[PDB]
């Protein structure tokens, strides 16, 4: 068959891995989200139309580099490129836009490290950001710098050496960096956030649930909307995961940061864990940083990147990113296709018996009927190898609770909030649709158009054949937070 | 607790992957072999002796370079390395030597870096008068046939795939083509020709001749490339002659054929080396995994060793610290059921060959301890099907002991590794402790995951029984010893009715 | 908790049975329906009022004895005793009526000088089976006339027979050329005309006499709404009845016994084509070793319950009971697995029809099905159908799994479904919510019918339609929550599933939706 | 296949219901130990010899009837026909003994001169109930005399009094000063001094009298094996019972039978003291509500599973053949199930002790078992008990485990244990191998109690110790396969497991080895 069929229907994992077939070609629109970080290589409004056509699902603003005039450029380049395709409602595809913010950043100032050296903070003198720095570093301590390659040994010995070159990494483990979650420029940051709308917050450096706290204030009432994705950076925050993630929209776990913070050998169960909550939370989370780097100078990936990004998704990862690979590298556009078709592969590859077994027996009762309509249209969509489940959404909330028990179906997502809709991202296997039409007299005509606007586009981008049972999840009256009702049609 | 025992004992897999804790130590011997490269970055005896001090159990000498006279030195500073912890038994690593084949490959026509420009025009000659004359436009290349096989709208790629060269010109005097993927060209650098049927047989002149070396010098594994068929298997059993029934063969599966046939290359091979470098060029990069994924599930069932291979950790050629995907690769490998995971340019010519060996250590040690041994130990149980050879029923008794008490260590006597081997067909937690007197199979055991092989000196006692205590002792000691066992564990012990192999059918449990 | 609640949420099936509890009430109307047979015991219109009250769904009419006439009381009592809670249609419950066939019976010959007289069959005697179309009537001490004319040509030398409902016992030692000459085995008291049985020989009598079509077309013609069909062999045996039944009646549902060896190894064709199993253990526990029954009632319930077919439990369930006001404890425990096993309906035959304590027994049944209900382990139980009914494309199964789930997930007190045929309700249950299925339905028939099915509580609708489509349907939903408060098995504040479908006219349910109270 | 094997290799437990076949005949000797009352029925040597034969493991002497000298024939007797088959020492069957304890019952008295006459106590007529020892003798259809002085001090107005199986049933609605008057609510024949419980009165009857002490003495002084210990309340009344036993009895294993509400309420405690349980239903079935049992019997069996212990199903299991060859259809089901839910042994009392068919009866229960014995899904259960069961550092316990897992691989015949204590074979037997386990003992006694154990198989070993150790070893090894081979547990080419230890004397088991034959 297809979309490993054969390994789907196994009744244990081992016999799914054994019944992994190559020549099985997925069949199914891919569902992991992909991120990609605007930067030099990627910023042209006709580089961006072209990355939008790979399949980039959100842009990805770094704080961490440029000005405020430089990210507007960035956001009002990403709208142009988006809105050269509004030629046509059925086959649109909304990107969000994300901020990612600079935070606790330590960084360099503007010769090599000689392994043994004498070298001060403040070839032998480096300048650092951090001027409590020396409030911090005890006697016998050790300063990283540049992606955990220079190590320092505090008055510094140099334990590592390594080319350094401008403005780059620090990293300061076993002490409690006192170094505020939230500097006046983040706040600066997040306030222009609120102001070019962005739709996301990838919250560096998060420790607790107060720095999460901290970003949603700055952020003012201007941007309740806005979802907040908390990234696990170091030690701290991933011992204290859960209290960041009950308050958190998700996570991003961080893995460049995080890899130098804690021993790289242990990154892995730090991923595996995240994911697994997120996945049992419900929670978007994403998978970060160095999933294809050596792309950012090559056409093709390296044999381990690639089965970087399909564990990732096989990890349960909503979203996957790419930084250099897109900011700055000479493939872009190459590497936003490579994560695009590992991760339709892997996601055929998914064991949906265990796993929406294992989801629904660890999800606890409910009494929300949105969760419990979508539980149950989940249920029936596997019975029929339904194509889609099409939801009417005004928040996404509806949309969320479906894909939190990962049909296979994918579930098309009907709005008329042009955020929501890009918001909607976030969630594995969900893709929008905003709806442009002013509503009908009778509220359910309204819906029915809805639902048939689904369908259509639905056809037309080939989720859904003539014959395809499609279910279909609306609500008994107007306005969220009423979603209840489940049917079957047959297209 | 450690060895992220909440994490094992969770009810479900998705339970398990949130008890995952960073600071529960892994505290257990790493069970997956680590194979080295050797090459001139880890080719000098001293090298040599700090590459096993951090994890090296397997040696690959890589006949696709090199001369019969070079790798005989390869080999004898390995051995030479080993001999030198002979000073203490109990502290003793034996090293298995693998022979790699080089088989049906290709490559181009010497520190000269040819850079064939994009959108160009790039002539294959196969010539000898151009065996050398290879610039800008020109490559010379050691298959002559590639005229032949190559249609025109085929693609010709070079050097790890990255170069690409799409045929469309087949006239009098080689292949006119054009260069898709563009790049840097190095000297002499393989070859692959997917969609093609390269008619260059499994086995060349040269081949037999290196397996025929290996042969002599006791290499103990023979990676075979290239395998695509069961016939390819015989072939080298076959050259490798009579002087080398105990070699143990590990079919590299490197293309798309082989895949296909894995069922038929598997049931005759000794195990299975999953190739990802050249099957990463014949079927398309975001499949392999699908593969790999496949293939060890299936040596897992079938009770065979199984190695991942190629680019796990290439950032180290040149750095001393692996990137995050590099990482995870090594992770999700062990993770994924392998047996043995590998090591190239990593080891045979990087700046970090010790550092890179000790990162895989380091990584699989922690996956090792991430095996959700509940799942894994009950699928296996349940998908091995009945069986009657007494020496597989003892290893399943043996290792469910183990469970029930946590045991430290199954200690077996073993005489060519079998009884040892189907111990950790089970995957206990607890080490198996082999105690052999086959120098041989010491070496060949590494490719068990979990299996630490002890190599017995003594001359035999008068009385059989006695003979078989000191060996437990002696295995006991040497636990201790490094710090497998420690007093008040529970050790489960192997052993058998009668001198002589095949005959493994006691179950014992001591107290340290 | 109530409902077993802690034993339903254990993480397997040892945990769960170690948290059954005995001082956890059940809370929940019982699902398992109850067949009553009548009789002489439970003939009177009062005696079935109280049997109603005591929770009878089936009344089972036996062809094996009584006339046409004497049916015809019995059903028309039935009827009788029913309509007299027509008073008010949000109590009213309906009953279904089963004709249940005489089919290939062998008898022996009336009594020497009585129908009224008995003979002993001395254990160790020597005893003369005949086919001999004298003695038909000068049957004694040492000689039983039997009227199937072969069985001195089906039974080996060293064969059985088993005479008088398995008591009498017989091994033939010689054949004669007049009849068996068998040794008595197993002694006892010998009646008029009573029954054979005859184990491992096979017997060519047909499944479908003169009589069973005589009874069959009196079946049709007083609108019984259940055949449930003796000595089933194989899938002909049913086609027999389905044409015997004439196409006055496609409607009937057809139960086939299961009775025999035979029968036995033809289990799936026989359920390809029948509407439901009926595990005869009577017959059964004859014509196969008592040892084995077990298996055989497990095997076909589960197979049943896997088909989506009512089977039904039947026979010595609560002997003691014809007799005794309290049932030994084994009778009990019969009782409780037989719902464990994952029986759709229970029956009582001499506890009914002749006991002395008729209504005892049904209220006993009732009470321990209650106590088994709970105690079912949902957990595996839905995830092994799941895991094992093949995918499906009926917009009306879709549904049906999906309203099963979601019930689950808010402890829904019902599942609430307009049926004009019941299929809809039983494609429900076949997942075994623990929530009730509601079902509202026009089709007095389809009303009755629906009590072969586990869990199914039928609603009869007696509203002329509404102008308005929807609007009859809004009613129908709401007759349905109101009839459902006030038996008790809705409270204010549960939540409820309401399954509907897009147009009138059955085949077309495919609508969920979730509704608070 | 046979052994119900395709259903033994089913992935669900539906899909093993489904796969169970009538035609697999059973193929291992049946592990479920019987444990049959010895009464005037069964008390002739020659009656105890076809007991045995049929398959009676363990004889229950029922301290509630007899006197000492009585109960000694009883023993005697047993011992006599046991020591029968001594003749062959390859077959020859061990049989335990078991004092069953009188403790706190509470009978009505002897009838007016009649013994074998009865009375009816007429429903709804007028009955007193006396303390006056000179109404002892009188008892009649107006007044019923009991045993407790205290029970018109303990029965309030309203409250509810039985007698005879729960068959009677007194409403006290007046309280004299020479008794109290009761109402019959539920009437019938009466017969003389049977059973009487008091539900909703707690009863200040302490669980060891003066007699019960004297029993447990008796007990010790003829070398009963096993004690089943009547209305075990609380881990108190277990420490009685061991402390009457005396020194002299450390051996005995002690059986808590639960009776009541409050056993159950305090199963855990109980259970943590008592070497085993037994499933009381018949007391049981009258102080909680019948339709409860079920719950309590599937409970307590699932947690001496869980434990380790043996568990006992008793009572009414097979009574209608008290009086007819033949079992109903409920009792066969009953026993099965009782296999199915785990149970070590199942019991016959009427049915042994004083019916008409007392080897019958055996002979039913052991045709059952066998079958019910190849209808448990091993693999749900094996999974389960591993799952359960918590690490464990005893050496003995980690052979047995490895010693279950091995078996299961390779379709062992049997498990072969040397044992002291039994302990050994005792921990095999918890996990439930299929394969058997053929117990190898010096110990007479051990060999007996063994019983308790479901699958143990014990072979008393007569020789003289060897000189060797290691030899003495082995010839109790092949002892163990001959005696084997020799009843048919093992045939030539099957794969034995072998369990021995590292030094001679109980505690130290801790090898497994795998023969063939
Ligand atoms: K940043
Ligand atoms: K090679
Ligand atoms: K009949
Ligand atoms: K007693
Ligand atoms: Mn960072
Ligand atoms: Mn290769
Ligand atoms: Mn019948
Ligand atoms: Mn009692």
């Amino acid at each position: 068959q297809q979309q490993q069929l054969p390994a789907a229907m196994a009744d244990t994992f081992l016999e799914h891995l054994c019944l992994l077939d190559i020549d099985s070609e997925p069949v199914a629109a891919r569902s992991t989200s992909i991120i990609a970080t605007i930067g030099p290589a990627s910023r042209s409004v006709e580089r961006l139309k072209e990355m939008i056509k790979a399949g980039m699902n959100i842009a990805r603003l770094n704080f961490s580099h440029g000005s405020h005039e430089y990210h507007a450029e960035s956001i009002a380049n990403v709208r142009e490129a988006v809105e050269s395709f509004a030629g046509s409602p059925l086959s649109y595809r909304p990107v969000a836009i994300a901020l990612d913010t600079k935070g606790p950043e330590i960084r360099t100032g503007i010769v090599e490290l000689v392994k043994g050296s004498q070298v001060l903070v403040t070839a032998n003198t480096v300048w650092v950001d951090y001027p409590n720095i020396v409030r911090v570093v005890p006697v016998g301590g050790r300063i990283y710098i540049d992606d955990g390659l220079i190590s320092l040994v505090v008055v510094t010995q140099v334990e590592n050496g390594g080319v350094l070159g401008s403005r780059k990494g620090v990293n300061l483990p076993g002490a409690q960096v006192d170094l505020p979650g939230l500097s006046e420029q983040d706040v600066r940051d997040l306030r222009f956030g609120v102001e070019h709308g962005v739709d996301i917050v990838f919250a560096s450096f998060v420790r607790k649930a107060s720095d999460v706290a901290a970003v949603r204030a700055a952020l003012g009432p201007e941007g309740h909307g806005i979802k907040i994705i908390s990234k696990i950076e170091n030690h701290e925050g991933v011992k204290r995961f859960d209290e960041i993630l009950e308050v958190s929209d998700g996570i991003m776990v961080a893995r460049g940061d995080l890899g130098i913070e804690i021993p790289a050998e242990k990154v892995f169960l730090a991923q595996k864990m995240m994911i697994g909550r997120c996945n049992l939370a419900g929670k978007p989370v994403v998978c970060a940083t160095q999933m294809l780097e050596s792309m950012i100078t090559k056409p093709r990936p390296m044999r381990a990147e690639t089965s970087d990004v399909a564990n990732a998704v096989l990890d349960g990862a909503d979203c996957i990113m790419l930084s250099g690979e897109t900011a700055k590298g000479n493939f872009p556009v190459e590497a936003v296709k490579m994560q695009h078709a590992i991760a339709r592969e892997a996601e055929a590859a998914v064991y949906h018996r265990q796993l929406f077994e294992e989801l629904r027996r660890a999800a606890p009762l409910s009494r929300d009927p949105t969760e419990v309509t979508a539980i149950g249209a989940v249920e029936a969509a596997f019975k029929c190898c339904a194509a889609a489940i099409i939801v009417l959404t005004t928040t996404g909330r509806s949309a969320q609770l479906l894909s939190r028990y990962r049909p296979r179906a994918a579930v098309i997502a009907v709005t008329r909030s042009a955020q929501a809709a890009r918001q909607v991202h976030l969630c594995r296997g969900v893709f929008p649709l905003l709806y442009r039409e002013p509503p009908e007299a009778i509220w359910a005509d309204d819906v029915d158009r809805r639902v048939q606007f689904g369908i259509e586009s639905g056809k037309l981008r080939g989720f859904l054949r003539v014959g395809d049972l499609v279910i279909v999840v609306t609500g008994w009256r107007p306005g969220s937070g009423y979603t209840n009702i489940m049917r079957v049609l047959s297209i």
